[PDB]
């Protein structure tokens, strides 16, 4: 998709106050934009992951999927064109992350 | 295809890694990406460098490598195949499911 999608998912994981909010260009890469932040608890990140969850139903956006909420170390909201991933600040393959998957300069 | 992926699936045969699986990526990234572990550290740096000793001889070129020296999770980039060697008590090993077609052995 475009910065509509990401931008929207951008403010609502920033109205919780997710830490370190990063956009991926998985764009080449993925079969468009891939969104991490994380929580500095897991009351935190599931406060985020809802908040995603929440804006996400009143854009009328269709979440694909919604995986590890309830453990709140890793949370992954699928939201089509862009997919997010809240993690906490604790969570390894949060710092692991870089094997994995170029980003994207939000602010333009 | 399968040349590289069966030449990475013995590679990492000969030094005991347990738990293989290979991952189709066709319609997911931009082919194949393999897992399986080791029992120690040890053993984890034995299948990554035998890895590496045969894409040597195969001549084929290591685009990545790392975390060698931890031997927690090392990553061989062999380009077509991606290989990820988990230590047996590396935890994104046992979330290796919120990321991300099981291909046959
Ligand atoms: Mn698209
Ligand atoms: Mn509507
Ligand atoms: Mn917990
Ligand atoms: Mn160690």
């Amino acid at each position: 998709s475009n910065q509509e999608l990401l931008q929207l998912a951008v403010n609502a994981v920033d109205d919780k106050k997710a830490e370190q909010v990063v956009a991926l260009n998985m764009k080449g890469i993925s079969l468009d934009f891939f969104l991490i932040c994380h929580g500095n608890s897991e009351k935190q990140v599931q406060a985020i992951a809802h908040e995603l969850k929440k804006v996400a139903q009143e854009q009328g956006i269709e979440i694909k999927r919604l995986e590890g909420y309830e453990q709140a170390r890793w949370v992954l909201i699928d939201l089509g064109d862009v997919v997010v991933h809240v993690f906490h600040k604790d969570e390894r393959a949060y710092y692991n992350l870089e094997k994995l998957w170029p980003t994207v300069e939000l602010e333009g």
